[PDB]
C-alpha cells in the first residue's frame, strides 16, 4: 500500500489561487489517514469540498475542515463526531506538517491544521498525519490572507479536492 495522496484546490473569494498536495502518513496512523482521506474525496456523503481556512495565524498555521459551523466550532468525522487520539509517533518538525485540531484528549474531528512553522509544543497532543507534498508555495500565499487574531482578509475556500492517484 503507497500511502495515499490528496489535493485540495484554493481559491481567494473565489479566485484561483493553486492546488495543494498532502501525503497522508496511513502506514504510521491509518485510521486518522483514512479520515482525511475520505473527507477529500467526500466519499462519506460530507466532506471539505466548498470548506474554507476559517484562522489563519502568518508565522504559525492555517487551520480548516470545519464544514457543518464554519469557524472552528464543528465538523465531524468518518466515524462518529469524534475519535481518540490515534497515536503521537510523528511530530511537528516545520513547515507543512498536517495535523488534527482538538479540545482536548480524544477529540478528533474533521479539522485539522497545515503548520507554517515548527509548532513542538503541539507534539504528543495533536496528532500528526501527513505533510504537504506540493503546493507550499500556495500554502505560503493562503497564509498572508491571515492575520495575528487568525481572522483572514478574504475567503480561504477549499473550492475542489480529491484523491490523487
Ligand atoms: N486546539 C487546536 O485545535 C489547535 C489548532 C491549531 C493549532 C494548535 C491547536
Amino acid at each position: 500500500m503507497v500511502n495515499p495522496t490528496v489535493f485540495f484546490d484554493i481559491a481567494v473569494d473565489g479566485e484561483p489561487l493553486g492546488r495543494v498536495s498532502f501525503e497522508l502518513f496511513a502506514d504510521k496512523v491509518p485510521k486518522t489517514a483514512e479520515n482525511f482521506r475520505a473527507l477529500s474525496t467526500g466519499e462519506k456523503g460530507f466532506g471539505y469540498k466548498g470548506s474554507c481556512f476559517h484562522r489563519i495565524i502568518p508565522g504559525f498555521m492555517c487551520q480548516g475542515g470545519d464544514f457543518t459551523r464554519h469557524n472552528g466550532t464543528g465538523g465531524k468525522s468518518i466515524y462518529g463526531e469524534k475519535f481518540e487520539d490515534e497515536n503521537f509517533i510523528l511530530k511537528h518538525t516545520g513547515p507543512g506538517i498536517l495535523s488534527m485540531a482538538n479540545a482536548g484528549p480524544n477529540t478528533n474531528g474533521s479539522q485539522f491544521f497545515i503548520c507554517t512553522a515548527k509548532t513542538e509544543w503541539l507534539d504528543g497532543k495533536h496528532v500528526v498525519f501527513g505533510k504537504v507534498k506540493e503546493g507550499m508555495n500556495i500554502v505560503e500565499a493562503m497564509e498572508r490572507f491571515g492575520s495575528r487574531n487568525g481572522k483572514t482578509s478574504k475567503k480561504i475556500t477549499i473550492a475542489d479536492c480529491g484523491q490523487l492517484e
